[PDB]
Order: structure tokens, then C-alpha cells, then sequence
DNA sequence: AAAAA
DNA sequence: TTTTTGC
DNA sequence: AAAAAC
């Protein structure tokens, strides 16, 4: 069987048997991410991934045959962490200080690469000496960030998930009750945690300002019952979206009695809601590989919305999932097989 | 950093 | 080798 | 007026 260098041609389940090479990797693409080395960031990402898939763990360099987007670098790590069980690149990257201030800094919502990358050159290595600090500015963003930074940080769990779909659902069906609320993201695909909770919002009957105005009547809702920690509406991927901070109660979930969790809804219209639901299924890496496959393999373009055929130039047509891999001539992949 | 063109 | 990497 | 939310 010859593994696929797209993670859209190969089945990735959450049982991970090389989490020791894929962890030395993943924090080598992100040093290669904050040295604004794009390149080399995508490379060992496309590494990261395609050994996440294997079915057996990696015990020499002999099973490393036949695979793919495993080049002469990527092999180097390989044969270190088969040698002693460690990454001496990696080590190197989590000793240091630039490194260390990024994951720490940009672990706050509302600090990107730009903010992170500012801070470190102002000296600041503490969250605590930045949030104490008399002279620096923070953004709407930021300042939610750093007040609901230890439940955000704290993930999210499959309970949680749960109990933030039913707040979604019933916000969502007292202005739109015909309206589909489909859970997206990491959870859709299995996962037990996540750094958020997504959602997909579709209605059969809406009109097109029905669909524009329901992500402000939803929020509008919830900032009346004081649940509304956080909102940025992004104007109709080019669907309406906003990324928000709710206060989930204690009580929902099967101290302070409640947790702030991440949440983002997508609003699309109804005829394009395969295209969405894949999309924002993910994870990004799948995206990623289904975007390139369709470009480079089938010379067709996908995206959130539609799929386009740039030889027999007409835009296909999906009413699933499925019509939409078996319009790219690929085999039906689960959501819970996206974990690329 | 890897693979395609 | 140069180009592409989710345009 | 960038910058984050990717
Ligand atoms: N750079 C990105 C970011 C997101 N997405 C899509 C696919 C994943 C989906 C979910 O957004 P995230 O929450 O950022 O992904 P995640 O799977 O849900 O990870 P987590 O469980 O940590 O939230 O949106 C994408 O295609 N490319
Ligand atoms: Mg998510
Ligand atoms: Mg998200
Ligand atoms: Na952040």
C-alpha cells in the first residue's frame, strides 16, 4: 500500500503511535513558524501528519521506507529519537528564550506572531509582568484574553462541548427555528478536548438577511443574560462568523460556578452547506492536502463554499460530504479519520 | 524542508 | 535546478 | 491601521 503524501488520501484516527516523533516535529514547525520560516514550518507539519496515520509505531529507520514528505531533515529527528528517545532539535527549540516567550505569550486570545514578537523585544519573559505593566496598551481582544486566561488555557472537554451545543441550539432555534446547528471542528472529528467549541448554522427557509442578522440576534440574547464574555462579528471563507467567549454554568455540565469557553459559529447559506460542514470540519492539515489535491491531482479549486472544475470551467454540485470526495475521485474519509 | 515542474 | 507549499 | 480572530 503506498501511503499518500495528501492526508485527504489517508485515514488518521486519534490513535497516535509515533506521539514521540510527532511532538518533537510539531514543536519544530512551530519555532520554524515563529521564524517566520514558512517553508520549512509546512514541511515538517506534512512530516507531523503523515506519521500521525501509521498503524504501527516507528522502531527504525528501516520502517521509514515508502513513506512520504519524510526527506533527509526529517529523518535526521527520526533517527536521534530512535537512538535515545529524545530530539536534540527539539530540545534545543524548547530551551529557547524566544521560543519559550512565543508559546507562553501568544497562549493568550487576542496575541498573535506580530504582538508576541513585540513583547519579547520589549524585554517582557512573564505574563504577570506584562498584565502589571502601566504603559502597555491592550486590545478588546486581549484584555479577555488575559481575564478568562486560565479557563481558556484549560481546554475544553467532551461535556462541556455538549452542554455549549445545547446553549447554541437554543439560542439559535428562538430566531431561526428550522435552523441546523451542526457541532464542527476537533469534536465533530472525536476528539475528547479542544481549545474550542465550532459550530455550523444553516437554515432551509431563511432569507438573505434572516441568515446576516441571526449571529447579532443570538449575541444580542446572550449579552441580555450576561453570557456574552466576548464578541467579534466578522461581516459575511468569506461566511459570517464570530469568534466569542461565553460563560458556561456549572449546572449545564453533566468555585465561581461557571467556565469561559471559546466558542465560534459560521453562518452559510443552505445550498453550500457540504462545502461548509467540510471545510469547518478540518482539521487543518486535511484542509490543506483537499485544497492541494484538487489543485494539483484533479486541477479543480475547493473551498468553504464551492468547488470549481478550472478544465471543464462549471462549478460542481454537492449535497454531502461525499459527492464532494467522490467529485475529487477520492475515497469517503470519516470525520473522525481527519485527525491529519 | 519536501516534492513537483 | 526552480517553483510550490490552502491562491 | 494593524492586528487578531487562523
Ligand atoms: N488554519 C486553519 C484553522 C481552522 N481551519 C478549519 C478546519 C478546522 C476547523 C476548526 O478550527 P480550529 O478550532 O482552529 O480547529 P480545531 O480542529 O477545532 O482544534 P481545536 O479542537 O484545538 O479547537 O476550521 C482550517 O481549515 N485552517
Ligand atoms: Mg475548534
Ligand atoms: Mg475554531
Ligand atoms: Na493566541
Amino acid at each position: 500500500k503506498k501511503i499518500s503524501q495528501y492526508a485527504c488520501q489517508r485515514r488518521t484516527t486519534l490513535n497516535n503511535y509515533n506521539q514521540l516523533f510527532t511532538d518533537a516535529l510539531d514543536i519544530l514547525a512551530e519555532n520554524d513558524e515563529l521564524r517566520e520560516n514558512e517553508g520549512s514550518c509546512l514541511a515538517f507539519m506534512r512530516a507531523s501528519s503523515v506519521l500521525k496515520s501509521l498503524p504501527f509505531p516507528i522502531t527504525s529507520m528501516k520502517d521509514t521506507e515508502g513513506i512520504p514528505c519524510l526527506g533527509d531533515k526529517v529523518k535526521s529527528i527520526i533517527e536521534g529519537i530512535i537512538e535515545d528517545g529524545e530530539s536534540s532539535e527539539a530540545k534545543a527549540v524548547l530551551n529557547d528564550e524566544r521560543y519559550k516567550s512565543f508559546k507562553l505569550f501568544t497562549s493568550v486570545f487576542g496575541v498573535g506572531l506580530k504582538t508576541a514578537e513585540k513583547w519579547f523585544r520589549m524585554g517582557f519573559r512573564t505574563l504577570s509582568k506584562i498584565q502589571s505593566d502601566k504603559s502597555l496598551r491592550f486590545t478588546q481582544m486581549q484584555k479577555a484574553g488575559f481575564l478568562y486566561y486560565e479557563d481558556l488555557v484549560s481546554c475544553v472537554n467532551r461535556p462541556e462541548a455538549e452542554a455549549v451545543s445545547m446553549l447554541v441550539k437554543e439560542a439559535v432555534v428562538t430566531f431561526l427555528p428550522d435552523a441546523l446547528v451542526t457541532m464542527t471542528g476537533g469534536f465533530r472529528r472525536g476528539k475528547m478536548t479542544g481549545h474550542d467549541v465550532d459550530f455550523l448554522i444553516t437554515s432551509p427557509e431563511a432569507t438573505e438577511d434572516e441568515e446576516q442578522q441571526l449571529l447579532h440576534k443570538v449575541t444580542d440574547f446572550w449579552k441580555q443574560q450576561g453570557l456574552l464574555l466576548y464578541c467579534d462579528i466578522l461581516e459575511s471563507d468569506h461566511a459570517q462568523k464570530c469568534f466569542l467567549i461565553l460563560k458556561l454554568d456549572h449546572g449545564r455540565v453533566h468555585g465561581k460556578g461557571w467556565k469561559a469557553i471559546r466558542v465560534d459559529l459560521v453562518m452559510c447559506p443552505y445550498d453550500r452547506r457540504a462545502f461548509a460542514l467540510l471545510g469547518w470540519t478540518g482539521s487543518r492539515q486535511f484542509e490543506r492536502d483537499l485544497r492541494r489535491y484538487a489543485t494539483h491531482e484533479r486541477k479543480m479549486m475547493l473551498d468553504n463554499h464551492a468547488l470549481y472544475d478550472r478544465t471543464k470551467r462549471v462549478f460542481l454540485e454537492a449535497e454531502s460530504e461525499e459527492e464532494i470526495f467522490a467529485h475529487l475521485g477520492l475515497d469517503y474519509i470519516e470525520p473522525w479519520e481527519r485527525n491529519a
